[PDB]
RNA sequence: UGUGAAC
């Protein structure tokens, strides 16, 4: 409940010279004495009198009722902030130097210096692209700074060392100004070309940075960062985070978790000697040496006091600079300088083209109906996003313009204009637009903008490739259920004195020139064979068109601009974009590393243990017939990187027997670490989501790197949430909502009020707010209604659904409208007009919460329901289980110590029931999670005719609608629905083993009848409690149930009418992978 | 309608 009271000390921090609760209660009288202590509230404010008289008077209302908002009645002109700032700005300001970037524009030159024009300005090289100020977050600082400035002890040191740093921000932004924003927080020419171009990002990541520093090393890391960053804006990354893949060589395995026959983690005890040739330490040695030219001076030392004994228990420091060195922000070039980087392969591409024979072979040669029916595929998984050219189009009555691929299939069949059978070309005379890639620390990439004709003949494909890949464990991606920890435990396995480990970063041969002739001829040569295995028509011709998309694009011309042109210019390189992108990369690499490995041995004899790719990284574990020696490591390290060379593939290859590093994760010491570098106050690029969306992804993005190594001071992280949330009355009345309206699990939760803890209404008042708060959940959007009746429109929909089943629609019907209904989100009109909708609904329901006819059930009344049947009682759990991840905090490491982790992703779609397989074996429709719960649940009768109508034959239909497979699929379905709103697969959660044998005995739960749906939830509420438990206290509790039998049938009927809840927080979870 | 592909 902390947060209401932050949020008044920080009202009443910004605004100085009235704030208004407003409460809500669920129960009648309660409620008008909440309505009546409200308007006496307004009334003295507009005198001016105490309203110290009506909070005693009212005492009731504050002890009871529930805080729903704060009014804030500020008559300032948005200003303090200028005013405040300079208490902070003594330091003295940075001088950027000029000199420490390449292209001139990454260098902190003054805006007008790289723009003398206003029509020549530009923020797409600084744009912090996110829905809040540069000026809310200085508040944001300085707010925390006034409230931690009378800290004792550690505290102290920690606001001390903040306070350092803030002031070189503080000092740095004075000397120009604060950069005003506009109504879009962006930032303008005339704001702007006084001040230093990057001024603003580099204040955003500063401050971002300073705020998660507590240790002394964060400190010194953040000094560091901060001081570099102003001037260099394209190396500081790289250079930081250069040395790390040298590291995990070096540290010595002293005991570490394995997967074993049941794909699951089990500690061994084992030793393995980190062996290291001399040639390695001059190549770290050169690395800190750059980074020491490059003016780094404290982060150089710290690893090179860490390289004296290298011990896995100093390691930390070495992970948190790693992790700290993303923070500085993104590197953002010109699209033009992103564009311009850009005999031996005879075993490379018929390895490439024997990867896509297998993938396909028995699809093919069957006759898979996918295949088939791969251009209806194509049509209903497309998306909304762009096609490459903004078209005029005519929809109903009315003509605007879209860019959406939704939209243009629409009109071009609404137009005899259809036609994917024609895949358009891509050189230069239809240039390819492009879109961009930006990532911290990592150079700029570009995009394929293609015509949805690529996608459509690419779709099919790509998913019998994934599902090949799916059961296949090189690919470690796509294979199975798995998760990151399979993944760590497949490397330790087989380490051993007698192996080495050989890690290749690839992401730039698969940019390179040199790579795209054997890439598409790889592919295309597998296409034919695969054409050659069958005479089907429908089979050809997708697979033909397929070899089609490879050819155009062998010769392809991008659009590239320059300025305010947009040159084209001819790009021979395989970008990404097309929809084969993750699959065919994985193919390559893996082909690339087998290539390599096959050359080596001709040299030296080895076996190979496993093989993986997985991402821009690849990797392999050998095992040689003798112990392996420094000397051993050298022969085949230059010979790998030898092997690379001669195919002219500029890649980082690295040897060693203990650890690895690749992109998204790296092992040191026998232990797994994840990079912590997700930017907080600044983002890749703009989207459409709302603040508070954006409010929910900021505190998404806290709780990742606070389970990675990187916390963020979580009063900073609340702070920022009531800047974002709040909602605009006017222009002197603005409204914060209340904890209780934020975290409550509603349509509009943005965070939980306790970090790895989901709270679900146990009282009355909190039931009531979340039903209101649905009754507001979605809402119009005339021009969405227009473009739903236009003809062009109910055509595509009538054409698809002709197209797919036989029988009759609806069930199935119902939803191809809605899928394409919402597809029109993407259109910024639609997406305005719902928001504006969604904040006036806002503003007056904190303003008095509404009535709702409710009748609808959702996972909250389930577990209310449940909850009064358990009795807890104080337990004890040993922690038994060795630390693997040694970034995760306390609370949440205890867990794991105590009951254990999962290697795996609990089914939370319900691909895995019999229904489901059924239909696809048939129909090339998906049905959603929710689409099949309901199905299920369905009259034996029903079911068999949406069966039937999807083009599923009648011996199977009825074959399955009696069987004991269907009466499992039943709970089956429900099971993993279930764990879908559970949130079972993210945040904290996803790490837990929930079939802990540990964890079981905890629960004691006494069968008083038989019926899987309430004994699945009963002991799934049961664990979640207990955990929960465990998360906030540090100790166990065991939970007895003495659940009704009459309850039980009650309970069955409740758990078949669940409701889904969508909300920011349920968003920014789909968001964040 | 400052809008930029596969996931």
């Amino acid at each position: 409940g902390k947060y209401n009271l932050i949020l008044s000390e920080y009202l009443s921090f910004i605004y100085n010279s009235v704030q208004i609760p407003i409460y809500y209660s669920s129960n009648s009288e309660l409620e008008n004495r909440c309505i009546e202590f409200h308007s006496k509230c307004l009334e003295n404010s507009k005198n001016g009198l105490s309203l110290r008289k009506l909070f005693v008077e009212y005492n009731d209302v504050i002890e009871n009722a529930t805080l729903l908002s704060i009014l804030s009645y500020s008559y300032d002109k948005y200003n303090a902030v200028e005013r405040k700032l300079v208490k902070y700005a003594k330091g003295k300001p940075l001088e950027a130097d000029l000199t420490v970037n390449e292209l001139d524009y990454e260098n902190n030159k003054m805006t007008s210096e790289l723009f003398p024009t206003a029509e020549e300005y530009t923020d797409s090289l600084m744009d912090p692209a996110i829905l809040t100020s540069l000026s809310s977050n200085l508040n944001a600082v300085m707010f925390w700074l006034e409230k931690h400035e009378n800290d004792v002890a550690e505290k102290l040191k920690v606001y001390k060392r903040r306070l350092d740093l803030f002031t070189i921000v503080a000092s740095t932004i004075n000397k120009y100004g604060v950069p005003r924003h506009n109504a879009k927080y962006r930032y303008e020419y005339d704001v702007m070309k006084d001040k230093p171009y990057y001024l603003v990002t580099w204040a955003n990541s500063s401050i971002e940075m300073l705020m998660s520093v507590f240790s002394h090393d964060d400190y010194l890391i953040a000094k560091e960062l901060i001081v570099l960053s102003y001037s260099n804006r394209s190396t500081l990354a790289k250079l930081v985070s250069s040395p790390m893949s040298i590291l995990v060589a070096l540290v010595d395995i002293n005991g570490t978790f394995i997967t074993n026959e049941e794909l699951e983690l089990e500690f061994s005890n084992k030793y393995v000697r980190a062996i290291v040739p001399d040639q390695t330490f001059d190549e770290l040695n050169q690395m800190l040496d750059n980074m020491r030219k490059a003016g780094l001076v404290d982060i150089p030392k710290m690893i090179q006091d860490w390289l004296v004994d290298r011990s896995i228990e100093k390691f930390p420091l070495m992970a948190k600079i790693y992790s700290w060195s993303f923070h500085v922000g993104f590197r953002k070039q010109k699209m033009l300088d992103a564009a311009l980087d850009q005999e031996m392969y005879r075993e490379y591409t018929m390895l490439i083209r024997d990867e896509v024979v297998k993938m396909l072979e028995e699809p093919v040669k069957h006759d898979d109906h996918l295949l088939r029916d791969s251009e209806l595929a194509g049509l209903l998984s497309m998306s909304s996003a762009s096609n490459g050219e903004s078209r005029q189009l005519k929809f109903g009555r009315k003509t605007i313009f879209s860019t959406k691929k939704n939209m243009h299939v629409m009109d071009d069949m609404a137009n005899e204009r259809y036609t994917p059978g024609i895949i358009p070309p891509v050189n230069v005379d239809k240039p390819i637009p492009l879109g961009r890639r930006d990532v911290p620390g990592r150079r700029t990439r570009i995009i394929f903008i293609l015509p949805y004709e690529y996608f459509i003949a690419q779709h099919a494909v790509v998913e019998k490739m994934l599902i090949y890949a799916k059961h296949t464990r090189e690919y470690a991606e796509f294979y199975s259920q798995s998760n990151q920890l399979l993944s760590y435990g497949d490397v330790t396995r087989f380490l051993s004195n007698n192996t080495m480990v050989l890690y290749t970063d690839v992401s730039q041969w698969d940019s390179s020139q040199h790579n795209t002739q054997p890439f598409r001829k790889g592919i295309i040569m597998g296409l034919d064979i695969l054409a050659n295995m069958t005479n089907d028509a429908k089979v050809l011709q997708t697979l033909n068109l397929y070899k089609q998309t490879q050819i155009n694009l062998m010769d392809s011309y991008v659009q590239i601009p320059d300025g305010n042109v947009i040159k084209k210019i001819q790009y021979g390189a395989v970008a990404s974009g097309e929809k084969q992108t993750k699959a065919a990369n994985s193919i390559a690499n893996l082909a690339l590393i087998k290539t390599v490995l096959s050359r080596i041995s001709n040299k030296h004899s080895f076996a190979t243990k496993i093989i993986r790719v997985d991402g821009d990284d690849n990797y392999a574990v050998l095992q040689f017939n003798t112990e392996v020696t420094k000397q051993m490591i050298q022969d085949v390290s230059n010979d790998v990187r030898e092997t690379y060379a001669r195919m002219n593939a500029k890649v980082k290859a690295l040897v060693s027997t203990v650890g690895i590093e690749i992109a998204k994760r790296y092992i040191a010491g026998g232990k797994i670490f994840f990079r912590a570098g997700i930017n907080l106050l600044n983002n890749e690029k703009r989207g459409q989501s709302t603040q508070w969306d954006q409010a929910a992804i900021l505190y998404s993005n806290y709780i990742v790197n606070r389970l990675r190594g990187f916390e963020t001071d979580r009063e900073f992280i609340l702070t920022k949430i009531m800047q974002m949330t709040s909602v605009a009355i006017t222009g002197s009345l603005r409204l914060f909502p209340s904890e209780r309206v934020l975290t409550t699990n509603s349509t509009f939760k943005v965070f939980d009020s306790e970090d790895f803890i989901i709270e679900y209404g146990t009282t009355v008042d909190e039931v009531y707010i979340q039903r209101a708060f649905m009754s507001l959940s979605s809402q119009k959007s005339g021009i969405a209604d227009e473009i739903a009746a236009s003809s062009t429109f109910k055509n595509y929909v009538t054409r698809l659904s002709e197209q797919l089943l036989f029988s009759k629609n609806n069930i199935v019907s119902r939803g191809i409208a809605l899928t394409e209904k919402a597809k029109l989100n993407s259109y910024a009109p639609i997406s305005l007009e719902k928001r504006r909708a969604q904040i006036s609904a806002l503003l007056t329901m904190l303003q008095k919460p509404v009535t709702f006819k409710s009748s609808k059930i959702t996972i909250n009344d389930i577990l209310r329901d449940i909850k009064p049947f358990f009795t807890v009682s104080d337990a004890h759990l040993p922690i038994q289980y060795q630390k693997f991840m040694p970034t995760l905090p306390d609370n949440v490491q205890y867990i794991i110590q105590c009951i254990g982790s999962r290697t795996y992703q609990i089914e939370d779609d319900g691909s895995k029931s019999a229904i489901s397989r059924l239909i696809s074996k048939y129909s090339v429709y998906k049905p959603s999670i929710e689409e099949l719960y309901k199905v299920i649940s369905l009259h034996e009768n029903e079911i068999q005719l949406y069966l039937i109508s999807l083009g599923i034959p009648k011996i199977d239909a009825d074959t399955y609608v009696g069987s004991k497979i269907y009466s499992r699929d039943k709970y089956r379905i429900l099971e993993s629905y279930v764990y879908n709103l559970l949130s079972i697969n993210y945040g904290c959660y996803q790490l837990f083993d929930f079939n802990s044998p540990d964890l079981e005995k905890l629960i004691r739960i006494p069968f008083k009848g038989k019926i899987p749906a309430v004994t699945f939830i009963l002991h799934l509420y049961a664990k979640l409690e207990v955990i929960n438990y465990a998360i906030k206290n540090g100790s166990w509790i065991s939970l007895f149930c003495n659940y009704p039998k009459s309850e039980m049938i009650k309970l069955w009927k409740k758990m078949w009418n669940i409701t889904s809840l969508r909300s920011p927080y349920t968003n920014a979870n789909f968001f964040q992978e």
